[PDB]
């Protein structure tokens, strides 16, 4: 094993590896939301500006498990990153719906993580998700559903007009 | 068709979804290598770091595709992005030979896509490729070829003291 | 002929007399639109000014063939100015779909020209297309396209308050 | 008891006494290595400084579980501080791989006061451990090994140049 490797468990290794990619596939989904925002047939632009900031964000969670897994003496292994569920996203609403369930599904398995970590006796893995993830997650959960709830007072998905009106007064 | 498309083939709309997937595995590869650099029984920081800068340049290469397919009327597809071709990386002799033969696919591809592009008339696409990409695939080649001449020189694979000082005075 | 011509086919002089009037004519179209949204019983300055923008902007487009045909040594020819094919325009919608059509219009006299100078083997006329009008063609095309999806969500051409809204937030 | 002491049990009143030592003796043992680089006949300046660097910190981490013990009510109680293990520490290489050695027992020992907090269900310790230690440890651990790698990359011991290009160009 490596030289600075110190109370790390193989199964937490694993663990990390498996979070990196689905920070990967994450940010991926989002560039893809970005992607269907900015057709001429879409044509929201702030809302695609959202999504492509996401996108980064993702990819910084993603870059921030790689440099913590040779931090701790573990290995980056590295799998596919799946492309999107999805080629098209409907409209607004049924966007940040799917980026609340995708939000939702990543924060489950950060807490899954913690669990592990609990249970192998990691304070280490468990504080950098504490600091570094869990409450990013609470706060990015909070505003889209604060979103879903504004789009549908907003008469998503029918009316057009309120849409327009989200796209322009709301993603700031 | 789209409202805003005019004199874009649909031959060259896949290709360009078939070059975004290949900048992002480039990318990918690329964010390997750093990770591989960063290792604690590898440590030469300064070469990490040239890779991480190359992989987020890769995704940006990416982006610009995505953007390109939208303004001319295209439809963005993506696939899945494949894991690199390998999880360890040697040296950084072995790991800059590595790059140079993804430069050269990643160059052949485009050469490929503007010969398609000028067989469909399409010159605002061989405009882009020329203008955005052809020239820093030149350039990001010659500087790569340059540092596997002076990786040679020093002695690598076996001199470590040599590629210790590549570390510390080359890659800038 | 002229000390200075070199390699400059009288086709391409010619059509570039042609695509200069082209321009010209764009330009003054776009001065109707500016004027008709700044009548009385119209009344959308916003959307009035973005058409004065894009009239000047045509006029400049027009003033550079003028000083490129000289500099090859072509001479320029002028003819009429046509009037436009409307006197008033009907609504933002109408416009923009009117001005959406004007641009492809403009976009395949260019691409027409591109061609013209591609069989005469004129790289000179052939770089000056792409690295002065072509991409600026696309942009303006994907950004009216752009309004168009958003004017047909805000309800037009029944829904004025949609027409006001776009007024004051889109048209920036 | 202490007016203040609140959910502080004995046991961890105890072992941060003993912390607070071992901190101490972590320091004077830099201290050893600093003042061993320094010798006229060793004479590695900058890795002399990066050793007196580390003992001002680690005497720092003593302060801190000091301050600590007074906050929580607790008694600081000192023992003597027990000279390093060794007079002379024979290279660069041999005094990082000590070092490292030095730093996981440090972190071993925090990693178990952290058990013994979680034991008597003390969260506010558990947190001052990982906010204000665990983390400055895995940095620490980390850097040596990456140090390790690179002197032995460089010949250590054997290799005089390659010690003196590691004083010249590492430890910055
Ligand atoms: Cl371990
Ligand atoms: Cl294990
Ligand atoms: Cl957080
Ligand atoms: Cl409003
Ligand atoms: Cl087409
Ligand atoms: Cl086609
Ligand atoms: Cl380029
Ligand atoms: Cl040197
Ligand atoms: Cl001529
Ligand atoms: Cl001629
Ligand atoms: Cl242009
Ligand atoms: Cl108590
Ligand atoms: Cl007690
Ligand atoms: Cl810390
Ligand atoms: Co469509
Ligand atoms: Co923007
Ligand atoms: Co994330
Ligand atoms: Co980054
Ligand atoms: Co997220
Ligand atoms: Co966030
Ligand atoms: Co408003
Ligand atoms: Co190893
Ligand atoms: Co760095
Ligand atoms: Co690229
Ligand atoms: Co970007
Ligand atoms: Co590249
Ligand atoms: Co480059
Ligand atoms: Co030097
Ligand atoms: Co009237
Ligand atoms: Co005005
Ligand atoms: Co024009
Ligand atoms: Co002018
Ligand atoms: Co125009
Ligand atoms: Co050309
Ligand atoms: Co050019
Ligand atoms: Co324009
Ligand atoms: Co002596
Ligand atoms: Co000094
Ligand atoms: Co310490
Ligand atoms: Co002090
Ligand atoms: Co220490
Ligand atoms: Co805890
Ligand atoms: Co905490
Ligand atoms: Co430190
Ligand atoms: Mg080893
Ligand atoms: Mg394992
Ligand atoms: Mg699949
Ligand atoms: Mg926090
Ligand atoms: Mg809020
Ligand atoms: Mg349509
Ligand atoms: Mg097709
Ligand atoms: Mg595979
Ligand atoms: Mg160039
Ligand atoms: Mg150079
Ligand atoms: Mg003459
Ligand atoms: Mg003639
Ligand atoms: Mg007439
Ligand atoms: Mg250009
Ligand atoms: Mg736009
Ligand atoms: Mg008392
Ligand atoms: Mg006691
Ligand atoms: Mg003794
Ligand atoms: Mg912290
Ligand atoms: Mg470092």
């Amino acid at each position: 094993v490596s030289q600075v490797r110190q109370n790390y468990h193989s199964d937490c290794e694993a663990a990390v590896n498996r979070m990196l990619n689905l920070e990967l596939y994450a940010s991926y989904t989002y560039s893809s939301m970005y992607a269907f925002f900015d057709r001429d047939d879409v044509a929201l632009h702030n809302v695609a500006e959202f999504f492509k900031e996401h996108s980064h964000e993702e990819r910084e969670h993603a870059e921030k498990f790689m440099k913590y897994q040779n931090k701790r003496g573990g290995r980056v292994v590295l799998q596919d990153i799946k492309k999107p569920e999805r080629d098209e996203w409907g409209n607004t609403l049924e966007a940040m719906q799917a980026a609340l369930q995708l939000e939702k599904t990543v924060n489950q398995a950060l807490l899954d993580l913690h669990k592990l970590a609990t249970d192998k006796v990691d304070p280490h893995l468990c504080d950098f998700l504490e600091s570094e993830y869990l409450e990013e997650e609470v706060k990015d959960i909070k505003r889209i559903g604060d979103f879903i709830t504004n789009l549908k007072r907003l008469g998503l998905p029918e009316n057009g007009m309120g849409e327009y009106l989200f796209d322009k007064h709301s993603v700031k």
